[PDB]
């Protein structure tokens, strides 16, 4: 019944450090705030360590000492305005810490707040404190175990579901993100308690490129050892819209949920398919009665196991806040059957100047036509699940699963 969402001063100052994502979350927790589901919503703190030894320990979980070693002096020296040394530029490039991942004076106390959220996350879930947490802080998918990945520097995800697993627990793992959730998917390509799916956009020289058919003819990967068949991917061409990726992607959600019968569901709700995200690729609304996002929040909650919900790209701030605004009055409505009115109009608010010049809740977009490719994705995707439930020994109505396809 209790809806738990990551908040608290610091927090929202360490998450609103970033140079990329800069206030984003701000207008994502206000535009919450000014729609009044604060009330509704169990504030969860986040966790914090009883020493620096505790806190290595628990990052060290999965990233490398010497990664996590870099990290932190990355921080300081992007502090004192130190120019780096050659023999640090070295250091920094070996963990990929430049390009798309560089330093910044909060680089360590931001990545590690992500980290902080989406634990506690977790932890309010093991113990029962809330059936679903939401933190719009989270959701860095990319980070690997030695390595900073698009503006993911640590990897809160693979750090929450090994809390959870840690915690016979089965993790399905859902990234609606527009790029292929690599990170996590590698960080339990092995196991076959964590089942990871990924539905993006893969097309040559698109980030990162995984996801996808690839030479090794192209093979379809999907985990390894006793994680064989455990690692999901639906890649689809560019223009997809609502009802299109709800249909490709419905049937997969609801045959994973059966056939693995998950103790948790992990959500990540990267915003960057909206038709309005400036990588312009996918043709996905905020719309409600349909929005694809909500059509998968809504179809996951309805399975009643408790979920992490995170945020992660979404490069449009407004309408990044207009649809996590609507997946948390949602979340509120499934999981608490309490109807929560949201006026079509933005209410006056901190941000309010931002959501110019219309000021609606709706994104800005009238969705028309994009189903081939997909129908063979199924096909192969329906192989896999039967493969996995095979090789792990689950029982499942076979026929009840064909006919969701
Ligand atoms: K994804
Ligand atoms: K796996
Ligand atoms: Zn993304």
């Amino acid at each position: 019944m209790s809806v738990g969402i990551v908040y608290g001063d610091q927090y929202r100052q360490l998450c609103c450090s970033s140079p990329k994502f800069g206030d984003r979350y701000a207008l994502v927790m206000d535009l919450i705030n000014a729609y009044k589901l604060i009330p509704e919503l169990s504030r969860v703190p986040p966790l914090q360590w009883d020493s620096p030894s505790r806190m290595y320990e628990a990052v060290t979980a999965f990233h490398s000492t010497e990664y996590v070693d870099a990290l932190k002096k990355l921080q300081m020296l992007h502090c004192e305005e130190k120019e780096l040394t050659a023999d640090d530029e070295l250091l920094m490039d070996s963990f990929s810490l430049n390009y798309d991942c560089p330093g910044f004076p909060s680089v360590f106390d931001y990545s590690l707040a992500a980290v902080q959220g989406s634990l506690a996350a977790a932890s309010a879930l093991i113990c029962r404190h809330c059936e679903v947490v939401i933190n719009w802080g989270g959701g860095w998918h990319h980070a690997k175990r030695s390595e900073a990945s698009g503006f993911c520097y640590l990897n809160d995800i693979v750090l929450a579901i090994h809390r959870l697993v840690s915690s016979q627990t089965r993790v399905l793992y859902v990234d609606l993100d527009l790029h292929h959730g690599d990170g996590v998917e590698e960080a339990f390509w092995y196991s076959p308690r964590v089942v990871t799916f990924s539905v993006h956009h893969a097309s040559p020289g698109f980030f990162p490129g995984t996801g996808t058919w690839n030479m090794v003819l192209p093979i379809f990967l999907n985990g390894a050892g006793r994680g064989r068949f455990s690692a999901f991917n639906l890649p689809l061409e560019e223009g997809i819209n609502d009802l299109d990726w709800s249909n490709a992607i419905g049937p997969i959600l609801d045959s994973l949920n059966i056939v693995i019968q998950p103790s948790y569901v992990v959500v990540q709700c990267g915003a960057d398919c909206l038709a309005t995200d400036p990588h312009r690729i996918f043709r996905l609304t905020n719309f409600y009665p349909l929005s694809g996002y909500l059509y998968a929040i809504k179809k996951i909650l309805s399975w009643k196991v408790p979920t992490l919900i995170l945020g992660g790209g979404g490069y449009n701030f407004p309408d990044t806040a207009r649809l996590w605004t609507r997946v948390t009055a949602l979340t509120i409505e499934e999981v608490k059957g309490k109807k929560m009115t949201i006026s079509p109009e933005i209410p006056e608010h901190s941000y309010f100047s931002r959501y110019g010049p219309d000021f609606e809740l709706d994104i800005d977009y009238f969705p028309h036509k994009s189903l081939d490719s997909i129908q063979k994705h199924h096909r192969r995707i329906l192989e896999q699940l039967r493969n996995y439930a095979d090789l792990n020994k689950l029982i499942y109505d076979y026929d009840q699963v064909y006919q969701l396809y």
